[PDB]
Formats: structure tokens, C-alpha cells, sequence
RNA sequence: GGAGAUGGGGAGCUGUAGCGAAAGCGAGUUUUAAAAGAGCGUUUGUUUGUUAUUAUAGACCCGAAACGGGUUGAGCUAGUC
């Protein structure tokens, strides 16, 4: 695509960088995204609770 | 490795050829003298998520009389001294 470089001033550069098309997929998966976000929101749990 | 997602890690797991008690044979095979007949086979996978049911753990909850083991008690009462 037209990915373009930025300087520290905040003003862009004048020479954008093209991208290999293998990065951008024509087919999107929207169930594995959701599964991944849940599996990462879990695994962040200590689970130290206890009761007699 | 941020008490991380994940990366490495193919050792194993299931499926890919069944049949037979077994050696064995092999899209055939066991029984059988039989290459007939019949039985069984002649491809539809796997790993996770979630839910229902189920197994071993008290396993919906409450409820015994009891069983066993260790200790404490003869300052009432029974006996003896």
C-alpha cells in the first residue's frame, strides 16, 4: 500500500513505501480474533481466591 | 518470556486396511475339504471453544442410631484399703 514514513517534526516524508501483498489478506477471519482476545484476557487471572 | 498471548519443543495421540483367539494373510479375510455360503470389511478426517449427559473424588443440600482409634474422668455412687 501507501505506507509512508514520518519524521520527528510530525511532518511526513515525501517518499512513501510500498508493501508486499502477502501481508494484506483478501480473506479475513473474525472468529479466531475473538477467540484470541478471550484467551489473552484469560491467562491474565491469578485465581488466588479460596473458601472453606 | 511482563507471576503474559506466544516462539521453540514431534516424544507421543487420533485417522490413513481390515480380519482372526493367534502365528499369519491382505482389499481381502475367519470358519471350512471348499476358492461355494454366511460373519466382518472393500475411506470420510482432526484440534479447540461452548452446551447437555455421564465416570472417580462427600459430588444437589440437610438428616441418623452407629463403627473404629487416641485420651479425660471413682471430688456423686459401688466395692476394697
Amino acid at each position: 500500500a501507501k505506507l509512508k514514513l514520518i519524521k520527528i517534526d510530525g511532518s511526513f516524508e515525501t517518499e512513501p513505501v510500498k508493501l508486499s501483498p502477502g501481508l494484506i489478506a483478501k480473506e479475513l477471519k473474525q472468529q479466531p480474533v475473538f477467540d484470541a482476545v478471550l484467551v489473552e484476557q484469560a491467562s491474565w487471572r491469578q485465581g488466588t481466591h479460596s473458601i472453606l
